[PDB]
């Protein structure tokens, strides 16, 4: 598989549901101040098994996700998939939450955005009545389409943690790595040029957001920059690619050609993971793009839904987008 994959035997997987379960009995909530500091060092006492993995799946050169199989969730204990991301902080996720977060904290500093979810550090996927056909995680009917996450951003994550609170019918994350077996020099040279314009996506919007730094969205909607496409080492470049929001420089037609041919390339080799309840993946986000198929959403109470985050190998490399002393990104 092109994804680094772990399977917790049940012993493993309760004494790490035990131990997010003290941290939810210690603690007020995951993204207070004082759970974002301690969560890197309570994690060290996780199974030693699944710190090894990653510790090393992290270094190796290849794999586009980290994905760790195998943590209990009880339907029943669990309660009924929340309508809004507003009201989904749940009881019986919040155990989960605070598991996600000592998982995350093996990789690196989590964050979350001033403009995505009031600013939440763990953020809620899941389907939104009304929203099916939007560009933005809360869609079911339309396909999201494959993307690096924040694209947009020089402070975009490291790492996009995922975890499955249930997904009943199976639906699933797609995920495509650079074609780099098909992609010619030339075309793979005018990539690695800055001719490219990527805005930011959706969900940074006021109207996703409940009732500063939207100045900032605004102006790299309005005003964007030229970047690049690819970076770093030739035979195995970085990605920062948005299907939905990228676009050549204007009037450059060999840019464009470029990323015509990108595109093409990754609609043919994207390829389905499918996160089963308790499964949770951690994509590369700079060696790969996402996104997620196409669903019927039931609006019964059991719609599926993901627990997220960001993680970043270094939160100084955003200290510019810092609010205050928070987790939270944003800018003027
Ligand atoms: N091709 C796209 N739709 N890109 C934007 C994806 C939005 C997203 O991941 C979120 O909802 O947080
Ligand atoms: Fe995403």
């Amino acid at each position: 598989r092109p994804w680094s994959e772990f399977r917790l035997t049940p012993a493993e997987a309760a004494a790490a549901a035990a131990l997010a379960a003290r941290c939810a009995q210690r603690y007020d909530e995951t993204d207070g101040p004082e759970f974002l500091l301690d969560a890197p060092v309570i994690a060290h006492e996780l199974p030693r098994r699944l710190r090894t993995f990653m510790a090393r799946a992290r270094l190796d050169a290849w794999p586009h996700a980290l994905v760790v199989r195998g943590n209990p969730v009880d339907d029943a204990a669990l309660g009924s998939t929340p309508v809004h991301w507003r009201t989904a902080r749940t009881p019986g996720s919040r155990p989960l939450s605070f598991l996600l977060m000592l998982y995350a904290g093996l990789l690196g500093d989590v964050f979350g955005w001033a403009t995505q979810q009031d600013g939440r550090v763990v953020t809620d996927v899941l389907p939104i009545k009304g929203g099916e056909h939007t560009l933005v995680s809360s869609s079911s009917r339309q396909e999201l389409g494959w993307h690096t996450e924040d694209a947009f951003s020089p402070y975009r994550a490291d790492y996009v943690g995922l975890l499955s609170l249930r997904n009943p019918d199976g639906v699933a994350t797609t995920l495509a790595g650079v074609p780099l077996d098909d992609l010619d020099e030339r075309t793979l040279d005018v990539l690695f040029q800055e001719r490219f314009l990527i805005r930011p996506d959706d969900s940074h919007l006021q109207v996703n957001n409940s009732t500063v730094e939207f100045e900032g969205i605004a102006q790299a909607a309005d005003r964007p920059e030229p970047v690049a496409i690819l970076t770093g080492h030739r035979a195995a470049p970085h990605l920062r690619v948005d299907g939905d929001f990228s676009a050549p420089a204007e009037g450059d037609e060999e840019a464009a050609a470029a990323l015509g041919t990108l595109r093409k390339l990754i609609d043919a080799s994207l390829y389905e993971l499918v996160l089963d309840q308790g499964d949770v993946a951690f994509i590369d986000n700079r060696r790969a793009v996402h996104g997620r198929r196409a669903f019927q959403p039931r609006y019964d109470g059991r719609d599926r839904w993901l627990k997220r985050i960001n993680i970043t190998r270094d939160l100084h490399r955003s200290r510019k987008a810092w609010a205050g002393d928070s987790r939270v990104l944003g800018q003027r």
